[PDB]
């Protein structure tokens, strides 16, 4: 309906290509032990102070519109990177900018931009089977503790409350982030849950600044049948919003008329609710069900075998939480008001089903449901002495967080962008189809060496000769750009998750392959 | 009422057509395997990047509206061919830009454009019988499989997945696409419904990517008799109501009153609901219910025998799908939640009928249950690591998908613009009636030559050689764009389907040929 | 109240014939059959290609409103010629045109145009008196498809389909026309009846293209008695509520509050009804109510005999028809689903009332019903491959039939323009009363050769040529414009009907008159 404006060929290119490079310089300048942080003004109040690339990245729009399609797309290449790794979003950024440049440096009459596409995902298969081979499992906490030193941009007390973290819970354990009121960071081992559903609307969020829902000390309310009927929920309105206490819903399926209801009133007159679908796909979802009825102190209802109804809900049948927090994909309780006898019947209960269960199968959801109800979550509240520092900090910390989960759930490799720089060989034995599939091949082997040209040309030196002092050293030999020299890699700590640089890699691949196949761009006329 | 702009002659012209000409030059680039992509900006949030011809016709709009009638013109064109075709738009756009500007050239003051348009219509007579002489039948999933790889830009991956898919479900079976999270394709084979008949109002979408309507884990209420009165849907709106699963209404014809009442329910408060009609005319109406409401669990009302109404509705007499997805000509039901029991004897019941039954009309159609309750449904997952990756795959794989669905119904020609090609000799035996009929019969005859010479161009080197040396070669030598060679197209697999080519020819000539007969241009004045 | 703007003398006039210069060129260009197209943009997507001579009329406004004027005068002589003619439009335009310009040309000190408008319209008297002279009755099929074949700018296809669908239904019998979905034109007889009473209403349009009321599948209400009171009609909007069908109300006189009642539900909520009034007066009236109750099955409430109320109405008292067109002049039954013995019994009840009676004046209306019964309906539904083709296609259709049915009516003259040429010397046997009459009369003489100048014009010829060789010529001797030679055009079967002929000549003169009469024009400022 909008008139259109239509550009053609090399402009086009490079108007996006512009806003590609000032999106991507943005963030290059954050890369690194000497990168530094980028100021963004907030519409409401203070302005965030940070050094995470996704959020410089998310944060940049242009006028210009044909500037603006590269800039979402190195947006889009950012926010892929921060959702399946967590970390590596600059790295992401630093790599699609050069796969985008060198695409469209390369674009000619006789060029074929879908087989050059073709040839960088084939490259990029290649680096990733290398980059798999090179691999190596986390076996020691002190490299857990280097994980997260190394992604809390060397913070060695990041890092070592990580791994006491992880010390005292679990490598797979529960491991969250919240504000401090004291200056200094600290670590506090408590008792809760977290299961893998999220909310089921997206209108129960009062919390705009992660996108969850946040309640305390609110009312659960456990089924076994799917909490349906207008007198299935509006006792249960009437029973939890009546007490003066908010409302957390778990049932098996929640689709349709009542949870219509629930955003009537949370839109409306504000009613603290949320609904959140029950986790397990048979009898582990009742048993779930049962563990955290128990340690929540309530009941189960739509059961088989006491059959307790929906219709006939009490105030003592609901229970109580002193947190709870529901994210898009997971929500989780904390410190329920259950009874602690009850609780340790579940858990001696668990520990005798342990005792008869061989397949090997149900010992781990077994095992699971005694991680959930015994040892607890940890929380980690971070110290400052104003919010931007508590912010950036908190930025800093979950990213460790998250590249820790990476680098015990897919192993470690050599950082400082060195792990990309051992994978050009691969690129070297390969054999391309066409001319277009070698033109891929060797843009993928030119975006090789971008990461580690990056950290040193922010460490003030000259990166390509740093890159190619590292190319002529043995493969354990790297630059440390902290110290200045060129150290042994896996001896002074410098590792990355492989998982990470993976992501990274790929996103960036896909989406600036398919910006280089490019020859048309329509945008809308300003008004 | 509102004031008006009238332009005369070939000023008008000029401008239509460069409207026209701008709208094809932007499909254009688009064409063959070395065709390049076409990035749209999205007013919401990451930009499009397509290969689709419709979908770049149908983005452009012009400021000036002289243009604007042009572009909406060929757009047209471009509609109705994926419309009658699902394939062919950019072809379809090329054909109709040169028709347009051959008609427009040779328009002079003794010349009748009407009698031109007659004698354009005749050749692209000609042209299609001999295109239907031409035609072979598809008899080798071999041909299959180079169908879907030729219109899905040479993928093979997609190709070979396809002819897989209708391994497993038949030629004519039902195969579906769909968003993935992995990287790469996969088929899954589930057992499901699909009928003809569409959604009755237009309030009823939810999703307006697809303008169709997608419920998941939904309620199911068939009726033999219509959904008639206030007391027969508010039971059942009222089960819909409580006990919180999206209403799927299949009934006999809908239109009145209670629609317009779920219509209130959709837009106020956002009640999911959808309304189907009945497919089938006689018995066969009464039997499809039967079959759906065994495969669904769910009980059919209104009947004749039994006399179930629509006032005394249960929860236990609706049927429960775990995926409905409702467009504009055709529904889909997915998972029904029936007893295995019942859905076994209703197909011995139906072989059993089957094996009564002569006439060879009511045999098809009882084949045609068994298959539905027997073969099932496939379904492709498109994989990629961004939204914009999986979205133009997907384009990609429902033209293939498209394609191959011609290729069964009509037969396959000669790929690459050559079968356009040998049909001017059939041009060159025509005797025209007057001069104007000649003109448009040697329109169609330059036109003819117009989507070789775009492949041709699109792949770097000068595309009337080309043409004039597949005009003398033999009758089974075209050019591969992708090899840079003249080869045996049948033998290399470059084919197209029959239904496709004729389709974009009868679409282009028929609104282009209308265009050139104007002398006369009104349109707005801007505000 | 507004300021207004006031010219005076010649200046006002030559504005005016501006305007109505400029719409008549872009009316004249469509006529004759070497007349080309008008393309007109729509605010609501695909723009319209016409030749219709009042679409094109009524879809030209300037912003000078002095031209506006003219513009307007024009758009209502175009629009009454396609009132009372359905034909003739163009013809009936430059007619106008020519009139005005050679009467704003005549004004001078002396000149009274009030009495040059008293020739202008003797002069006309007198050709209609001898447009009836030369009027020749149809008498055979040839003429019907030689109206039709002429009407539709020369194909015979058209001509063809409607000779035989007159020959199928009758000269007097309904044919209608819709789109259709093929590509060729085809004919479909459908049993139906027609009356001459429209909508009461107009609140009751759902489909703004034809400013017509189009159900389907709707219930039918009829009443022998006026339909009046809130509790007549609310247990029959209750049923249609109840029942999901369309109701189509049938009384003899409404004017109230219960249309308003219907009018509040067809905004609001949007009640699909309808009403319309009873043809007939007296016992015909009951008569045709009767019928069309048998027809469609329902039956007749507030008679006289079994005195059925419209406080208790049933389901079973409900007529079904398959489609109903409720226009603003007529309404129209299709598919009523009555008993086909009971239709069979009121026709042979029809019968044995024909075969005792020998009135001669309601042995007509007998006719009428059992042609209502039995004689059936026409539907020509027009191909295509686009919907700006079928719209075209559809104008010449609707102008064929219109023609066809005028000729029918009051017979036909020669065409191509030589019917006025033939009127010159009945003009030149007038005697003027004054000086004024005769410039009238002499104005009117100069503007009958109009319209052979402006086809033979539309042929790249010379008109002036072509027309004084027609007037040298015998009387059965004028220009063929598609074969360029001069032919019998009774022989060619190149003819009009005389009452389009004479209705665009009177529609023409009239206005035109009444504007060269006008010495000031007063307009609004724009704002
Ligand atoms: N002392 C060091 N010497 C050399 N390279 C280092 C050193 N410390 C960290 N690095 C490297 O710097 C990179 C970390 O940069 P940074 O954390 O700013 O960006 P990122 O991981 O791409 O993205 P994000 O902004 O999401 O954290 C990794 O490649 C890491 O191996
Ligand atoms: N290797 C090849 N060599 C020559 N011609 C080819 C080759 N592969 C495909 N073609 C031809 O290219 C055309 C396909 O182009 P493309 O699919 O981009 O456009 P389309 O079918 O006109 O429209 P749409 O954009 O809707 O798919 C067909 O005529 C096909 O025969
Ligand atoms: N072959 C022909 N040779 C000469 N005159 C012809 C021929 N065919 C049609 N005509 C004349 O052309 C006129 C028809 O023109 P046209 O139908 O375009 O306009 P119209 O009847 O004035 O109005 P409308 O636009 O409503 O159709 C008639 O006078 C008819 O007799
Ligand atoms: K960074
Ligand atoms: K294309
Ligand atoms: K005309
Ligand atoms: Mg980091
Ligand atoms: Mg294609
Ligand atoms: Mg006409």
């Amino acid at each position: 309906g909008s008139a259109k404006d239509v550009k053609f060929g090399a402009d086009a290119r490079a108007l996006m290509l512009q806003g590609v490079d000032l999106l991507a310089d943005a963030v290059a300048v954050t890369m690194g032990p000497k990168g530094r942080t980028v100021i963004i003004e907030q519409s409401w109040g203070s302005p965030k102070v940070t050094k995470d690339g996704v959020t410089v990245a998310k944060s940049i729009d242009l006028k210009d519109k044909y500037k603006n399609i590269g800039a979402k797309l190195v947006q889009d290449v950012a926010n892929n990177t921060n959702e399946e790794a967590g970390d590596g979003t600059t790295t992401a950024t630093v790599l699609a900018r050069s796969i985008a440049k060198e695409g469209f440096e390369k674009i000619s009459k006789g060029a074929n931009p879908v087989e050059i596409r073709r040839g960088v995902m084939l490259a990029v298969d290649a680096v990733i089977a290398e980059l798999k081979k090179q691999s190596k499992p986390v076996t020691t906490p002190e490299e857990i503790a280097q994980v997260a030193t190394i992604s809390a941009n060397g913070d060695k007390e990041i890092g070592n409350i990580i791994s006491d973290a992880m010390k005292k819970v679990g490598r797979k354990g529960v491991i969250t982030v919240k504000d401090g009121k004291t200056l200094n960071d600290e670590l506090e081992i408590i008792e809760g849950m977290k299961f893998d559903r999220g909310y089921i609307s997206p209108y129960f969020i009062n919390t705009s600044k992660g996108q969850k829902c946040e309640f305390q000390d609110a009312y659960v309310l456990l089924s076994e049948k799917k909490i349906s009927s207008i007198q299935s929920i509006v006792p249960a309105l009437e029973i939890a919003n009546a007490h003066r206490k908010p409302l957390v819903i778990i049932a098996e399926d929640v689709d349709g008329e009542a949870l219509s209801t629930l955003v009537l009133n949370r839109l409306k007159v504000g009613l603290q609710v949320v609904a959140v679908k029950a986790p397990g796909f048979g009898d582990n979802r009742k048993n779930q069900l049962k563990d955290m009825a128990i340690a929540t102190g309530g009941a189960v209802f739509g059961e088989e075998g006491l059959t307790l109804n929906l219709e006939d809900v009490q105030p003592h049948d609901l229970g109580k939480v002193g947190e709870v927090i529901v994210t898009k994909d997971d929500a989780m309780l904390l410190k329920g008001k259950g009874d602690k006898a009850q609780i340790e019947k579940r858990i001696q209960e668990i520990i005798e089903q342990l005792d008869v269960t061989t397949s090997e199968y149900e010992k781990e959801k077994l095992n699971e449901r005694l991680a959930k109800l015994s040892d607890g979550v940890a929380v980690l509240k971070v110290g400052g002495t104003s919010d931007v520092e508590v912010n950036e900090k908190k930025d800093r910390v979950t990213d460790a967080l998250n590249a820790t989960r990476a680098a015990v759930e897919e192993g470690i490799v050599l950082g400082g962008g060195c792990a990309l720089l051992r994978c050009i060989p691969a690129l070297d034995s390969l054999t391309p189809a066409n001319e277009d599939q070698k033109i891929g091949i060797e843009i993928i082997k030119r975006t090789l060496k971008i990461p580690a040209m990056t950290i040193a040309k922010n460490a003030g030196v000259e990166g390509s000769l740093i890159v190619e002092k590292i190319m002529q050293s043995s493969s354990e030999v790297g630059y440390d750009a902290m110290a200045g020299d060129f150290v042994n890699m896996v001896e002074k700590g410098i590792i990355d998750p492989t998982k990470v640089v993976r992501t990274a890699l790929l996103d960036a691949a896909g989406v600036a392959s398919l910006l280089t196949t490019a020859e048309v761009v329509v945008t809308e006329i300003p008004k």
